[PDB]
């Protein structure tokens, strides 16, 4: 038989939390549309048990997977100080480091480590808000319209396709704000009556109008979606290519919020120092949370924004086949290092790790014999590579270096 000629000795997984129902639909939300949002089975806000299995199933995989891989032991639950999981303050964070770790090894006692003070926000998930650094606004600002084209204006006609599209699935035409427009001179658009303003400050990022407002309902879509609710968006949404046209919308909202370098590095640098650490060599020193790196696996609880922060920081670009959502609920950015038994060398490989949104929809039970869907990542930045693709320990460790905002350090 032949033998691997690598073996796997510590993996880091980033992934965001799972479907979680929906904030209340605000003033906007049911002006643009003459129909009623659906309610939720869970409270607004959290991860809806649905989510949670959805989450659970991942890391029955991911046990799967790691035993294959001889990482993990396939009985019993895993030594002590060998699986870590972190988690932000958020309800729908924890409950998901809850869901994984009961998926990885039931019935067993595996901690989420969380920050001590649960009312406060965490800087590991977001340097910004709590003041640990600052954007430098007029540099945000040009990095911004540039990658926009320009101008807002001109990104939003270049979807209007899509723009249209969503207002099809509103039948914005026949909404309140179409209605009762007060210049019922021009043809109903969201585009034209919610213009989109780029907002920079220091300690945050935003577009108003059209934009933010289609991101967000076309995320709320596809949670209905992957919910297993009756008819999403009113059953107005049929197939793939409408799910599709429908999200880009939002993906196009974290390409210029969420991935821009500008933004991307100093929100993800507290994210990157964990990574690093955690994926180098070293004795079980720390970085906080009361927990012990590195170690074997380390599972990281956070959101859409961290992933593709992270994605943005790293140049890692991708796809997902099966998911319309570039940063779906649950989705699992995986580092992991391998050392090459030859010269007993370091390197490290990069993936995105997720469901398709019909593997959410039919609640399917994952497996090694029925995976979800796996993405392997190329690090652009990465020279130095092995044949399997993957990136020294030095050159990631370079990547990491130059990417990450000391100020934004904690
Ligand atoms: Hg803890």
């Amino acid at each position: 038989q032949s033998e691997p000629e690598l073996k796997l000795e510590s993996v880091v997984i980033v992934s965001r939390h799972g479907v979680r129902a929906p904030t209340k639909a605000t003033q906007l939300m049911q002006d643009v549309t003459p129909d009623a949002w659906p309610t939720w089975p869970v409270k607004l806000g959290w991860l809806t048990p649905r989510g949670g299995e959805l989450i659970a199933y991942l890391g029955h995989y991911q046990r799967q997977r790691l035993v294959a891989d001889g990482l993990l032991a396939k009985k019993g639950c895993p030594q002590s100080g060998q699986v870590a999981i972190i988690a932000d303050v958020d309800e729908r964070t924890r409950k998901t480091g809850e869901a994984f770790a009961a998926g990885l090894a039931p019935d067993c006692a595996i901690t989420v480590h969380t920050q001590t003070d649960t009312s406060s926000p965490d800087p590991l998930f977001n340097p910004l808000k709590t003041g640990v650094c600052q954007l430098d606004n007029a540099n945000v600002t040009d990095a911004i319209l540039s990658r926009a084209g320009g101008s807002i204006a001109d990104f939003t006609g270049h979807r209007q396709t899509a723009f249209r599209e969503l207002e099809r699935v509103l039948n914005f035409p026949q909404s309140n704000l179409c209605l009762k427009r007060e210049k019922q001179d021009e043809s109903c658009s969201l585009t034209q009556a919610l213009p989109s303003e780029l907002k920079v400050s220091a300690d945050n990022v935003s577009l108003t109008g059209a934009v933010s407002l289609a991101s967000m309902l076309t995320e709320i879509f596809l949670l209905q979606q992957a919910q297993g609710m009756p008819e999403p968006g009113w059953g107005r949404i049929t197939d793939s290519h409408q799910w599709n046209t429908l999200l880009s919308l939002h993906n196009a909202q974290f390409y210029l919020l969420q991935r821009t370098p500008e933004v991307a590095r100093s929100r993800a640098t507290p994210l990157l120092d964990l990574i690093k650490t955690a994926l180098t060599p070293h004795p079980p020193q720390k970085q906080a949370y009361g927990v012990t790196l590195p170690t074997s696996v380390l599972f990281i609880a956070g959101h859409d924004t961290n992933l593709a922060n992270l994605g943005g920081a790293l140049e890692l670009n991708w796809t997902l086949p099966g998911q319309p959502d570039n940063t779906p609920p649950g989705g699992e950015l995986v580092f992991e290092r391998w050392r090459r038994l030859s010269d007993n060398s370091q390197w490290i490989q990069v993936s995105l790790v997720f469901q398709t949104l019909q593997q959410m929809r039919d609640k399917t039970p994952l497996s090694l014999n029925t995976p979800p869907g796996e993405v392997k990542l190329t690090l652009a930045g990465c020279e130095e590579r092995n044949a399997q693709g993957m990136c020294s320990l030095a050159g990631f460790t370079q990547i990491v270096n130059e990417a990450r905002i000391p100020a934004c350090s904690l």
